[PDB]
């Protein structure tokens, strides 16, 4: 184990990942047992009892009570079980805080203070929406989830104009509430773009939004970063700038690489500092020195004289990522066998606050189907290979955040969910009519830290 | 025959502008009829261009005229083409000549920003109904310099409450960082106005279609959104944030406004109001100076409860302005618009058009995607089946998206947005489209400058 790895953290995170993934993967084995029993006299009783033992909840009775006519409707049970499993999963995230990083947690308070010391008053991260990066924040960089805005997008192509609007909203809160700090204080908004690549099969397992070309994914991520900065500098008077960070992550090993920037965001696309070289460089050092050597390495990999706080923060991410490297060596032989797509359901809408595990969710950002149906089609094709290949429906969970202070915003969000549902049912009528596609509608009040809310389903009784 | 408060020079200028722009669209059909009668003449392509330049000021597409002999004169395309080119010319004249004399930096806009600040308001954000009979409410009905107000038309005056909260935040941010319009600590409020409409000559049928032509429901739905916005701002920010509200309606037969004067905190009676027609009658035999004081006293007593002094000052100036438009309609339109219903020349889709300030020029449908604007665009398309399709002419559609020129790659996002909308429209009206009865022009406009909108695509190709 590396002298800088948090052993027990690695165990706790492993215990979490295996627990949630077990809940989802126990479904098929249970449904296989039930299918064998559907002609027995006490079928309904024995099925309810199997499901309680195994999944911890019971099944919709109408589907069991009528299995003798049509036969037992497995496609609908499977979707329903995935939805129910997602609800229990999500509710327990807000209830138990498995990551120890909710608002007000010691970890979150600690990191908020550390970000301020480094010269940053907000940390806004866009990873590619790829399911293989959903654990980037909690596992890959070991940051409390609540100390961070996470804004995922296919190929890390975030909305430049909406990010400027988030900068404006952030400054305004500094002006009126001095939250997180006074407006006059010499801190900067920090925008990060996290792309990914595959070290084991770079040609086919890379970022599919950019044809699995590492250079294209790195350079489009930077193009957006620059454009955001240029946009702030052009739209407001006086100082008016932001800090930038372009990072990638290997989906085979979870090692990150940082393009350490100069003070003004000068980034080189062809030179990076890979956490694996960091890992090997500090492996024989006692902890205190190893931390020093990570510092000097990040300093030395800067594109031009770097900002001191940027050097400190990047060194912390390397220090943090070294644990995740050991994580994948411990529990995944140094390379995930699910090198590609193995997600358990599709998520569409706004990013899921509670989803922080690798290959759990295929996320497609969209305000409307009319836009980013391309990104949704990609997932649907993927789940044709994962689920329809073996007779199982494609499960979709729609999510929209709303401001639970705006009167009627919750109502607006719910109706937004049904607007998406109608559009999905229209886009794939073959699958929807063959019962090979179902949607769950969830809304989440983003003004406090409570669980999302299930507001409708294609499964109807 | 003229009210002491009426501004006769302003009335003449605004009449000259409305007249010239409606004449340009109204010449299209008579020109096209003349070309149709000439289509067999040996010199037809030459004659057609010459007439087209003399009468309309732009040329017609060669290939339409060139092939008239085999495939027949394609009037459908010609007509759409001419509406688009006319839209183009008058749109750029608006930016180039400032017919309303209200562009940024104009004397008229300077004065009205000072007056607004003086009344206690640092921003006037108005949502009229998107109905094309209200497009002139700002520049004509209220004689407000267009550049010093935010105009956000929506069907039924149902503006986006969350986005308005975001506008308020953007506004506050400018105040903090730049002191524009004023320093953040100054004691001014953001003012959101909802402007509904109704028809006094046919209430049952010519009112707001979004609300079933039901005046009381149009008024109460506008009020409801205003209160929601106010409740959103108060509940979303510390330290007693608030905003002011104003509900008013305009009568589309006579251009007379009526105001539900509110008390300090926004308290508004729906069931009663102050009609500009009664304010007109009540000041008519008074010198200009007493007429104004009288207007102020009438606003004052009309309030639902004790009003804010600054709000009284502003509403009385809006009444003073509206009195000129009341006289405008009475002298140039017999006192009742002869086109009481819809007579728009084209459908506008997307973001509201900065440059459209004439009555019955544009049926406007707000939308960022067709997936969400469909119902509203259906209504406009239906209206145009009566206005145009019924007589063989296409439904012309101009798409517009504003974009922040200061944001790199934003124009290209707007163009791509326009293309997405074109594709969607074409899919939703597939008969009209392949039958050549629906065309669309794509327009974008940099809202970070005062410059003409740019044409970026068209369903008329060769
Ligand atoms: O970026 C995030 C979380 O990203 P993700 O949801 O993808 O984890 C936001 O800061 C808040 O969570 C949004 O609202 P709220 O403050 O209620 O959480
Ligand atoms: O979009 C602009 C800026 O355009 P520009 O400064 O280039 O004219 C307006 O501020 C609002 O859209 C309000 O509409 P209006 O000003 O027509 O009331
Ligand atoms: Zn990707
Ligand atoms: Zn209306």
């Amino acid at each position: 184990m590396h002298p800088l790895t948090d052993a027990s953290a690695n165990d706790a995170l492993h215990a979490y990942d295996t627990a949630v993934k077990l809940a989802f993967d126990r479904i098929v084995p249970v449904l296989k047992r039930l299918s064998a029993l559907q002609h027995e006299d006490d079928f309904v009783g024995r099925a309810q009892a199997i499901a309680l033992e195994e999944l911890g909840f019971p099944l919709p009775e109408p589907i069991l009570d009528t299995a003798w006519v049509s036969q037992l409707d497995m496609r609908t049970l499977y979707a329903w079980c995935v939805f129910e499993t997602y609800e229990q999963t999500s509710e327990a995230f807000f209830r138990d805080d498995p990551l120890q990083g909710q608002p007000g947690s010691p970890s979150a308070e600690a990191f908020d203070r550390f970000l301020l010391d480094c010269g940053f008053h907000l940390l806004d991260i866009t990873p590619c929406a790829d399911g293989r990066l959903a654990h980037a924040i909690g596992f890959g960089l070991r940051l409390p989830f609540s100390s961070v805005r996470r804004r995922p997008h296919a190929g890390a192509l975030f909305d430049v104009e909406n990010t400027v609007n988030r900068w404006v909203k952030t400054e305004h809160r500094r002006y009126r509430e001095a939250q997180p700090n006074p407006a006059h204080a010499d801190t900067r908004y920090l925008k990060v773009a996290l792309y990914h690549f595959s070290s084991l099969d770079p040609q086919h397992e890379g970022c599919a939004a950019h044809g699995s070309d590492d250079a294209l994914a790195a350079s489009c991520g930077l193009s957006r970063l620059k454009d955001f900065q240029q946009a702030v500098e052009n739209s407001f008077c006086c100082g008016a700038s932001v800090d930038l960070l372009l990072m990638g992550i290997d989906t085979d090993t979870d090692a990150i690489r940082v393009h350490v920037p100069g003070m003004d965001g000068s980034t080189r696309l062809d030179r990076w500092l890979d956490a694996r070289d960091v890992y090997d460089a500090t492996l024989g050092l006692p902890p205190d020195q190893a931390r020093q050597r990570v510092s000097a390495l990040v300093q030395e990999a800067a594109a031009s004289v770097p900002d001191p706080g940027m050097v400190t923060l990047v060194a912390r991410l390397f220090e943090h990522n070294i644990s995740q490297i050991d994580y994948v060596r411990q529990f995944h032989g140094g390379a995930y066998d699910d090198a590609g797509h193995a997600e358990r359901f599709i998520g569409v809408g706004i990013g899921f606050k509670e989803i922080h595990l690798r290959n759990l969710t295929y996320f497609a950002y969209m305000d409307t189907v009319e836009e980013g149906a391309a990104d949704l089609d990609v997932g649907v094709k993927i789940f044709k290979g994962l689920n329809v290949s073996r007779g199982l429906p494609v499960p979709v969970v729609v999510r929209f955040d709303y401001h639970g202070q705006v009167p009627g915003a919750r109502d607006r969000a719910v109706r937004h969910c049904q607007r998406v549902q109608t559009a999905i049912e229209s886009r794939y009528p073959e699958l929807f009519q063959q019962g090979l596609l179902h949607a769950l509608l969830t809304v989440r009040d983003q003004d406090r830290h409570t669980p999302a809310e299930a507001v409708g389903s294609t499964i109807v009784f």
